[PDB]
């Protein structure tokens, strides 16, 4: 582990499952302070949890002064909640494309506009967007996931120039983890048979070099290395936690 | 010239001035039967013109049906209205921010979502989307900007990928070009003398391996390209006009 | 087409055959006054040619001399002549690993700096140079291949550097593309059979967002172009001609 | 620190000074058996070493089976060792300019190809080759280096490829961090006052982001994480350690 990261306050944002509950966890263990910001209750946690809508900026800024002033400080925060659904940008409704754009990537944009003024307090702070894969190469009929989620490297470039030396930010950038979301998005393509969708995950699965798809906790492992001062001369850039799914062109050679 | 663009159906939204008259202009050369959507009008122009704000998804979607009734196709789409204004994420108020990524990429979204219905009409359609230098390498305080120009990257790959091989979608990412707008900049940081901004110009120009700003009509032959024929295999790449900005480090070494 | 090639001298290396011959064609086509430098003989051809090793610095060198005294100058050059075989890092012999090295990234290397000091007493002259979309997103068992192009990546930008403004220099990324090798490709992966071949090709075609592999008449076209004054401010980069190829990921979504 | 990594031989080429010498300090601080493979003498240090010229294929063979040998396993490989000369393609002679690229890349190739075949025999190998921020932007007159550090992001993409998911292989790319090599780069250009070169060196630091040049220790962090579990679905990338270099364009803005 990182031992720096112990006794800090790290914000994560829609950590009641997935890969922000596994991020979340991450933290835990390192015996850091950790606040869950998020609509939805993730129950028996080992982690701090707070209603909040990230798309509100009121609700945000609320969020983050009770934070600050409750701990005295904010070191670390995870921007990770998140959206997707599917659809030619013809057919997807304007309000649809619209409320991707605005979770996944004004939710990040509000968390770290109200949590900077603080975190520059602290001594080496550090933001890490949780963004993807496809913020390289890309899947059909996901038009405003895949804007939201090139939009949000820009966002972490810019934050990292505009208060370096102060503060850091980079971005993790997964490809298919297996999340409840992944779950969904294989169901919504071969049913609701538990056992169908287990055989299409597991042709994702082998789309990557690692044939496999990743697990939520290798993505934490990302996260904890570039909010630690082991990253310390990290930022601006996009961690890929893909098992060399960018890197691979789907072009047979002679085996 | 590309000889295939004659008598072809081309909007161009921002068309009024810099980059967005130089790519009307070089269309109207090819022969090609121009429309200018813009809020502003260009004056006396060999091309056409209807006044459009590009953030109203109803006046963009009915300037661009006038135009199919009228024309009686739509072959190429070129987006280029946009924005900057500049200011750390703590300081731009968010109204702000959020309508430079109403403009510089809704825009976008909005111009493309109603035209390629119609385009898809055609015989090879074209999309080009003017994105910038800083989808790579960015400026301090142009969050809202940077972010922006990085979404329109994403856009431009799904709509590439949404609709191969029917239509083709690139982007083109221009650095510092000699326009309006970047000698506005010029004038917020040196003041109105002429001899100043050269001065600034000039200085912004030695940073690029050319020793010199680009041109519009630079940028313009670029569109051209991308939209012709000439391009039939390439789509959702981003042809860089930045004179070897984006490949330049800052660092000396011995000479 | 561009009527600044007109009565240019031309090198172009590797074109008595596939890529590098369609790319000879298009400038005889342009007026330009085309050089074959190829160990090979392109037979019946418009353009002119030399038998001459690229892996030879005393031949390129001699080749270019009379090139330059008997037409007077030379604009542009095209660096193609390449090869490709496959195995592990293990099983390739280190011989063959390192003849793949010194065709595809030396013999670059040596025509360049034999026709530089010429070329730049020519009016902005330009250089061209093959890679592969491979540069970016690879193949298996291909590593000395692989390696190579990425190399060529990094000879392009630093000759653009090193010139600017005097001199540009860019390359082309193309995917797959009806060449002859990849013929050959297919037929090592499914043998002489002509007909299985063409359901490879075709299986590798549909592999790319166009739905289809290139034709070395595209890749031709932007050749021509970054030779061209139309990409007077375009140095450095590399225009990817890949159907889309390189910002796909082969992973499924809903339809 | 990465516990994994305690116990596991780890051999790393180039290590008697700067940044080497600090990739096997820290390896040896996280408990792992570490071999230098290097033409120098590290003179008194932790780690184990064995004198070697990686541009020679047999002697690192044989290293390479001695450490097997003498050790029983060999779970990580740190390809390090490089040089660096400048110059203009048409003044550096051919001799010099393959030399870099042997040591820069065969050295790599050499060390990768023979150490493989054991490490395979390990539980979960790993690779980490040690590129540089100008794999992506670039300095004047050091076209070889260049060319060498492009090369190696496509040999690290095609071991990754070739033998995921047994072993992983990745690289880091860092900009300008505090070395001996670095300090004479400096000397080169002002000469051996340590109040003139702390100038230039200043200005250097001044041009990245974070102001400062990174620290070996830090490149070391990144090495030990890409090596250790922490980063078991990480494979063909490159992790940068710039400081934010690369993605700062030299073109100011008000302020």
């Amino acid at each position: 582990g990182f031992s720096d990261l112990r006794d800090k306050v790290v914000i994560v944002t829609g950590a009641s499952m997935g890969i922000g509950r596994a991020i979340a966890e991450r933290f835990v263990d390192e015996g850091s302070k950790v606040i869950d910001l998020s609509i939805h209750d993730p129950g028996e946690a080992k982690y701090d949890h707070i209603e909040c809508d990230v798309t509100n900026p009121d609700q945000v800024k609320a969020s983050i002064d009770h934070i600050f002033k409750e701990y005295g400080s904010i070191s670390v925060l995870v921007n990770n909640a998140g959206i997707e659904s599917y659809g030619k940008i013809e057919s997807m409704s304007m309000g649809e494309w619209r409320r991707i754009i605005d979770v996944n990537l004004f939710g990040y944009y509000y968390a770290s506009k109200f949590a900077i003024p603080y975190m520059i307090r602290s001594r080496d702070p550090s933001i890490v967007n949780i963004s993807s894969v496809q913020a390289s190469i890309i899947t059909k009929n996901a038009s405003a996931y895949v804007t939201s989620k090139h939009a949000v490297i820009g966002l972490t470039k810019s934050i990292a120039l505009d208060y370096a030396p102060l503060l850091r930010c980079n971005a993790v950038c997964p490809a298919t983890i297996d999340t409840p979301l992944v779950r969904k998005a294989a169901e919504l393509e071969v049913g609701s048979d538990p056992m169908r969708i287990e055989k299409k995950i597991s042709e994702w699965g082998h789309e990557h070099p690692m044939q496999r798809i990743g697990k939520p906790q290798e993505v934490a492992s990302a996260v904890a290395f570039l909010a630690s001062r082991e990253a310390s001369f990290i930022t601006g850039t996009c961690l890929y936690v893909d098992g060399g799914l960018s890197i691979r062109a789907p072009i047979s050679t002679p085996e």
